[PDB]
Order: C-alpha cells, then structure tokens, then sequence
C-alpha cells in the first residue's frame, strides 16, 4: 500500500502492527524498528506548534518534513513486509 | 458485569468503547487506554498457537494468562467506567 500523510495514522495501527510477529526475528526486529520509529516521529512532528520559541512558518515546515520522513520510513517496513508475504489491512471507513 | 474469559468478548466492544468518547477528559483518557489495552492483549493471546517454536503446553499456559491479565484490565475499567455512570449491555 502507498503510504501519504493524510493515511498514516489509519494504517498504523496496533493490529498491522501485530502482523510482523509471524516473521522470524532475522526480519521481525529491523522491521518493527522502522514501523515504530515513523509511529513515534509522525506522533511528535507537530509539537513545534506547542513550543512558544518557534514562529508558525517554522512549526509547520518542520511538521511537513517530519511527517514525510515517518511516512518514508513506514513505507519502507510495509515494503519489506509485503515482499514476505504479510498483508496490512486497509482502513474501512464504514467500520469506524 | 464482572469479567471472564468467556464473556470478555461479549462486553469488550466498539458499542461500548463507543460510550467512553462522552466522558471527561481526565477520566476519558485512562479508561479508554486500559480498555483498549485489554482488546489488544485478548486478541495477541491467540498468536502464540501459531508460533510453531512453542510448544502447545507453552502456548496454552501463556495463552490463559495473557487472557487472564486482559480481564483484570477490562474489569478495572468497566469498574472505573461504570463510576461514572456508562451502562453497558449484559
């Protein structure tokens, strides 16, 4: 799946994330690295907007760069995943 | 009600994590975690029967206690939920 910063937060999640346990941990490890360093990076990027010491141009092209540095990284563990066979589950929005 | 193994399906559900968006936030924000904790664990606990590294003696002791400690997070928060006046179905 193409990973965009409008639907990085819908795919991932908790139970894409339990998908990889299925790897041997040769390749589990490395790739729930990845997932969980973009999780932790997308989560953060906007907190410049917060910081009183930083201009609104500023905040939101640091939030831009760091969103797409996450989304970069969640798409290389997705890449990985997928070539060993592991399907991600898509966001329904009619189940939410 | 009170948590069980066989019934920590029937409660544990969008419906009723549905009905914990209206709370306060200092209440909302625990109570949804505990609860979404416990959704998590329930469901891993069933992974450890498809490991082929484990044995189904392994695999079953930790698939009860990871069901157990589940419970225990769903119980507390259905108690701290319930103190705040949300009813769920039975």
């Amino acid at each position: 799946m193409k990973i965009t910063s409008s639907n990085f937060a819908t795919i991932a999640t908790s139970e894409n994330f339990a998908k990889l346990s299925v790897l041997p941990k040769n390749h589990r490890e490395p790739i729930k690295g990845l997932f969980k360093s973009a999780v932790e990076q997308f989560s953060s990027a906007r907190d410049f907007f917060k910081n009183e010491n930083y201009s609104k141009e500023l905040a939101e092209k640091f939030n831009k760069e760091a969103v797409n540095e996450a989304v970069e990284k969640l798409q290389k563990a997705i890449d990985l995943a997928e070539k060993q066979g592991i399907q991600f589950l898509e966001h329904h929005h009619h189940h939410h």
